[PDB]
This record gives structure tokens, sequence and C-alpha cells, in this order.
């Protein structure tokens, strides 16, 4: 099913995760001055980069991944092969996408870390994760992890290829309250024609979880679709191949630009 509009608050939350999203490939760039920039998430062997944030009058730890900046990167995001997601087990026959756990391997131990300690200096904030591309891939996998260990966790996702298979997606699903839009803690947010959540094929063993929001020209609150079920509708049914200018650019914000 289908709904056409949605809150602005919702909105304008989408955006601003967004926004950091696209900062993330120029050092976080003319973000909020009300967040406060933390340790960077880094491995070099793999080139992820990304930053634990706080923002406290959201009350919202952010941990947000940049997607790619790098042939490093790109040969993450090109590397289909399914690989049990074994660093959670207890995600039963849940298997991801190989080059994005070969960066989330890279980076868990630091994520993990960086996160505990947040999360214990300030237990009633939301643990908050974003990302574009890649790092909406990533986003992904570090949310379900933290997911296991933390009741409060929230994923916001942009441009996100699908991420695994149909037992992960299911997995997500029961843990982010996927089930219905009035509960969802999972944002998977899409924009008009962005080819990149048609990849990898759905027929390689490949599925999406979350509410699907899809943002059309002109964007707006009211111009946002809620998406739900399993069915080819919004971003996927119209035709976007690979990485397009509807990809690169959500909110009016283009990757990088730093003209927000």
């Amino acid at each position: 099913a289908s709904t056409q509009g949605i809150s602005e608050d919702l909105y304008n939350r989408l955006v601003e995760m967004a926004t950091i999203s696209q900062a993330a490939y120029a050092d976080l760039c003319n973000i909020p001055s009300t967040i406060i920039k933390g340790e960077k998430i880094y491995n070099a062997q793999t080139d992820i980069n990304g930053w634990i944030l706080r923002d406290d009058t959201s009350k919202e730890i952010i941990t947000v991944f940049r997607g790619t900046g790098s042939d490093t990167n790109l040969q993450l995001d090109t590397n289909y092969t399914l690989t049990p997601f074994d660093t959670l087990p207890q995600c039963n026959d849940c298997e991801v996408h190989g080059g994005y756990y070969i960066g989330w391997i890279s980076v868990q131990d630091q994520v993990e870390s960086l996160v505990k300690q947040q999360a214990s200096q300030y237990p009633d904030y939301a643990l908050t994760v974003t990302g574009h591309s890649l790092g909406a891939s990533m986003a992904a996998l570090t949310a379900a992890q933290l997911s296991a260990t933390y009741d409060n966790v929230r994923l916001y996702t942009f441009g996100e290829p699908r991420s695994g298979n149909q037992a992960f997606a299911s997995y997500m699903n029961d843990a982010f309250q996927v089930s219905s839009p009035e509960t969802t803690q999972y944002f998977r947010v899409t924009h008009s024609n962005d080819g990149i959540p048609n990849l990898p094929p759905a027929e390689q063993g490949y599925a999406h979880g979350g509410v699907e929001y899809w943002s059309v020209d002109p964007y707006s609150a009211q111009n946002t679709f809620v998406c739900t079920g399993d069915e080819v509708q919004c971003c996927e049914a119209q035709g976007g191949q690979g990485v397009n200018d509807a990809h690169t650019t959500y909110f009016g914000m283009t990757s990088g630009a730093c003209t927000w």
C-alpha cells in the first residue's frame, strides 16, 4: 500500500538526517552548530569513514557513515556476494551484502566501543544511525547489530542498496517495528528514480526492509509517499539505472556539495 504525504515534523527529521549524510562526504561541512562532533570512525584498508555525534537538544547520539568517496569504497559497493552476518549470529540465516560486510567488520570494534561509551553516559538518548548510499548499508548493518543490545535504536537511510537477504530484512523489520509506519523506527528514504535501491537485484536473493519514504520532486512533506509491503512500487518501480542524478541529490542536497 501507499499514501501520499508525511508530517512536517517527520519531513524535517528526514531532511536533517539527509543533511548529515550528505555532509559526511566533506568532513561534516555546514552541519548545525548544536551537533557535537565526536570521534572519527575510520579504517584505512576499507576506507570506511564515519563519525559519532551527539545532539543534546534532540536527545540523540548519531552514528553517520560516509558513502563512496574512493575506488576502495567502490570495490565494496560492487561486491554482491551474500555473506553470513556472523557478527550477529542470533540473526538466524541472515546474510548481507559482502562488500558492506567487509566494511562493517573493519570498523565494528570502534563503532561498538564509541556507542557503548556514549549510550552509557546518555541512557535516555535515542541511538540514531544514518548514511547515504554505501553509508546507508553501513548504517543498516550497524543498526542491526546495535538493536540486539539497545532498545532505542533508530535508522534513517538515503539511497540504500538492498543490504541483505529476506532473513536479514525480516530481522530488521521486527527489531524496528516496521509493520506500521506509525511505529517504525526504520525510515528507508528513496528519491524519484534513484537506481541504487534496485541493487543488488532481488533475484540475486536480496530484499529491502524498512518503511519506504519516497521523495518525489518537487521535494516536500506533501510530496513524500509512504510505501509499505513487498510489492514493486515507488522508487523500485521507476526503472532507475545505477548512480543517477536522483541518487546523488536528496532533498536538493548533492553529496559533498556543502551548499546547505
